[PDB]
């Protein structure tokens, strides 16, 4: 009876086994976008990403990660709110079974289709399991999906899916350019909080970027042909993996623009 995302193991049920679910700064949370206060000490960000060399791609049961070589400074985010340097490990997305719910964080309690998170460790503390027992620990920006165009970026991680439909399934992926998930503006908001899966630690720098990319239809439909289930087992739609906004309580957004 592991976690997951059905009625039965979802998020409700997270605190039994994780009680830092119920914590002080877990996530996702709603951007008030009315209350995020610019920050003018905030830098732009730097996301330095023409070294990235992805690997692997696996269905984890959970969703979908695109795993990269963390071995050496390649791909790396720095600046904005951040202090030291943070080397890319794997992204991947939240998205939901219809195209008005998927994402994680929401704007003005707007739900986008989906949320794409690009999970960066703090080179500080040498290694990734080391880096998420840290306060300071992890960086991920969190770029939201609304459907209208193809992200033709995309197009390379949608056509493998059907070669990992099932839990524990992984096939090479290597070559992947991340920059081609990003959209034109670089400015985001920034809050403390945690990930948004067991075992919900609270060692994030969340970094959420204001303009979200657009997918199409047909792309976002194959995410959702995905399975939460291994060979074998009955079907269980990939789909709605996404953990709802928790409490703000003691946190200030802060907003790099306006
Ligand atoms: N939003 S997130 O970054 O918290 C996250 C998910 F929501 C996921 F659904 C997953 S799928 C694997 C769950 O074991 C994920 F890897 C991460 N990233 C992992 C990075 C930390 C190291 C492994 C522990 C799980 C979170
Ligand atoms: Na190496
Ligand atoms: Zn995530």
């Amino acid at each position: 009876h592991h976690w997951g995302y059905g009625k039965h193991n979802g998020p409700e049920h997270w605190h039994k086994d994780f009680p830092i679910a119920k914590g002080e700064r877990q996530s996702p949370v709603d951007i008030d976008t009315h209350t995020a206060k610019y920050d003018p000490s905030l830098k732009p960000l730097s996301v330095s990403y023409d070294q990235a060399t992805s690997l692997r791609i696996l269905n984890n049961g959970h969703a979908f990660n695109v795993e990269f070589d963390d071995s050496q400074d390649k791909a790396v985010l720095k600046g904005g709110p951040l202090d030291g340097t943070y080397r890319l490990i794997q992204f991947h997305f939240h998205w939901g079974s219809l195209d008005g719910q998927g994402s994680e964080h929401t704007v003005d309690k707007k739900k986008y289709a989906a949320e794409l998170h690009l999970v960066h460790w703090n080179t500080k503390y040498g290694d990734f399991g080391k880096a998420v027992q840290q306060p300071d620990g992890l960086a991920v920006l969190g770029i939201f999906l609304k459907v209208g165009s193809a992200k033709p970026g995309l197009q390379k991680v949608v056509d493998v899916l059907d070669s990992i439909k099932t839990k524990g399934k992984s096939a090479d992926f290597t070559n992947f350019d991340p920059r081609g998930l990003l959209p034109e503006s670089l400015d985001y908001w920034t809050y403390p909080g945690s990930l948004t899966v067991p075992p919900l630690l609270e060692c994030v720098t969340w970094i959420v970027l204001k303009e979200p990319i657009s997918v199409s239809s047909e792309q976002v439909l194959k995410f959702r042909k995905l399975n939460f289930n291994g060979e074998g087992e009955p079907e269980e739609l990939m789909v709605d993996n996404w953990r709802p906004a928790q409490p703000l309580k003691n946190r200030q957004i802060k907003a790099s623009f306006k």
